[PDB]
């Protein structure tokens, strides 16, 4: 009856109740002085932003599981999750003074939208009275520190990364907040009044709004999820020690890798956790592999990424970007379209777009073929195109590793080996020679020998009819031959190269 202000948590990544400081910070609070604080755990959805394009319905399919199991969490905590509708701008001015926020937290991102957005509220918070209190929780270190002890840039080796990095310090691993004490559910608002569930968790139809882009439902969304692959990941501690990521398959029928990306990325599951349990392992495996190849090595190089991108605007981009060669790719609508939905007649591409499209991941090595294909290898069309591909279809999709790796991949920044490409046709079939992955993702080709299914054009014409599948009209055929267009792409990269240190 006396509860006069309200305390906020405000997720937006953090998307987790383990190793929160931001939202346990706000619990401890309420629970030490029991009586004075409603408590309000809020998500802000735009509903403008549903018909984007650049947003798959697998990934919106992996929130809507996320915030559902969000709000599941903490019921048991007496609390709940209150999803507010509205742009952040003129949200915040009204709870602010309808809930009396005396207090307001959140997890600190680096990506250049949430920058000025969170400055924004930062001042108007300021301005009303509000408390502010963040913390660097998405990832292990703090990128702002990294770049300090470097003298004010960030490294841009990996190897030079880890050096700094071995010098901080690292942070303490919370667990869950604890249950809420003498706290009643906060008195209904104007817009509660009027409709007593404008705060509930969204259903799958009022977040999907292309139900036809679906794929199979492989990795559910939410923390519970994400904590429960994480420890079978680790119930082989033999197979975390001696992880040796170059190692793993690309194309095997289920994933070589522990798929925890699309967790780490929304923040399902705490990185700093992941972290020191895996340090714990590698403690009591007295041979076990190293960075960059091992497991830990994976971590460093999310954390690599983040800190570059923390003090690059334009990381997700060509001009501007003060990392990112300046090399003249072309345009190409017809190759390109045909990258973007599979049917390049390389069966092997083919089969990881088609993986990509239906499922929303696919493998580290898998993500290396098409974007060599795409950019220096074959088709010379700029990454930006492939990183928006990639954008719309990756359930993992993240600003930092979307943009680092596609500069990696084309040789654009931090790799400069231009010389060494990948081949569609060969590179596949070290791991898979019987083709069982072209076969489940490129179904008109499952009836050809593996003598050419990778390369299906070796096949005759009286072989293609009784395999069910003639090129030109089931399947296409190539869209370029790579054996001559590799060549000349090696040439111009060159000639790029020589420009720009000109
Ligand atoms: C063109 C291209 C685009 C990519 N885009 C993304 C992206 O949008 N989102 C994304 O999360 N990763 C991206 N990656 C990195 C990498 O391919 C994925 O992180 C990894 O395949 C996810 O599978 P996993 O969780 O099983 O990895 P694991 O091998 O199990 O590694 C564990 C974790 O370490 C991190 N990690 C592993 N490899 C990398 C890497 N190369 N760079 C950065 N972090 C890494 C991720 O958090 C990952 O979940 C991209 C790589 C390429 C080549």
């Amino acid at each position: 009856d006396s509860q006069r202000s309200t305390l906020v948590h405000w997720f937006r990544k953090g998307l987790r109740l383990h190793d929160n400081p931001a939202l346990s910070h706000i619990f401890t609070a309420a629970n030490a002085a029991p009586g004075r604080y409603f408590v309000r755990p809020i998500f802000i959805l735009d509903p403008g932003i549903l018909d984007w394009m650049q947003v798959g319905a697998n990934r919106w399919r992996f929130l809507q599981q996320t915030l559902e199991d969000l709000d599941n969490q903490l019921r048991k905590l007496n609390s709940r999750l209150f999803v507010v509708r509205g742009k952040p701008a003129e949200v915040f001015p009204r709870i602010f003074k309808s809930w009396r926020v005396e207090m307001l937290t959140f997890e600190t991102d680096i990506e250049p939208y949430s920058v000025t957005r969170d400055a924004a509220v930062q001042k108007l918070a300021k301005a009303e009275g509000v408390r502010v209190e963040t913390h660097c929780s998405h990832t292990i270190y703090n990128p702002e520190l990294v770049i300090a002890k470097n003298l004010g840039k960030a490294p841009i080796t990996y190897q030079k990364f880890l050096g700094i990095v071995e010098q901080l310090k690292v942070p303490k691993v919370l667990g869950v907040p604890e249950k809420l004490k003498n706290m009643p559910t906060p008195p209904k608002d104007e817009v509660e009044q009027k409709d007593s569930a404008a705060y509930d968790c969204p259903t799958m139809k009022q977040l999907v709004k292309r139900p036809e882009e679906l794929g199979p439902n492989k990795f559910p969304g939410g923390e519970t999820e994400a904590l429960r692959r994480m420890e079978e990941s680790l119930k082989d501690e033999i197979w975390v020690a001696r992880f040796e990521k170059p190692n793993t398959a690309p194309n095997s029928l289920e994933p070589s890798t522990t798929v925890l990306s699309p967790y780490l990325k929304f923040g399902c599951l705490s990185a700093r956790l992941f972290n020191q349990k895996l340090k714990e392992i590698i403690k009591r495996q007295p041979k076990h592999s190293q960075p960059p190849v091992s497991l830990i090595g994976q971590l460093m190089w999310r954390e690599f990424y983040y800190t570059v991108a923390a003090a690059e605007p334009n990381f997700d981009r060509m001009l501007g970007n003060v990392y990112c060669m300046q090399i003249p790719w072309q345009e190409h609508p017809d190759h390109l379209e045909a990258w973007t939905h599979g049917r390049t007649g390389y069966p092997f591409i083919d089969a990881i777009m088609r993986q990509l499209r239906q499922e929303g991941w696919i493998h580290h090595l898998a993500r290396h073929a098409v974007a060599c294909f795409l950019t220096r290898g074959d088709l010379w069309i700029s990454w930006e195109e492939g990183q928006r591909v990639f954008e719309q279809l990756l359930l993992d999709q993240d600003w930092a590793l979307n943009a680092g790796n596609w500069m990696w991949l084309s040789a654009s920044a931090f790799f400069h080996q231009y010389f060494r490409v990948y081949s569609p046709v060969a590179f596949g079939k070290k791991t898979d020679p019987q083709g069982h992955y072209i076969r489940k993702y490129v179904p008109e080709l499952s009836k050809y020998p593996a003598g050419c299914i990778y390369e299906p054009w070796k096949a005759s014409l009286v072989d293609q009819r009784a395999y069910g599948c003639v090129l030109g009209t089931d399947y296409p055929h190539r869209i370029v031959k790579h054996e001559v267009v590799h060549k000349e792409n090696i040439k111009r990269m060159g000639a790029a190269y020589k420009v720009n240190r000109e």
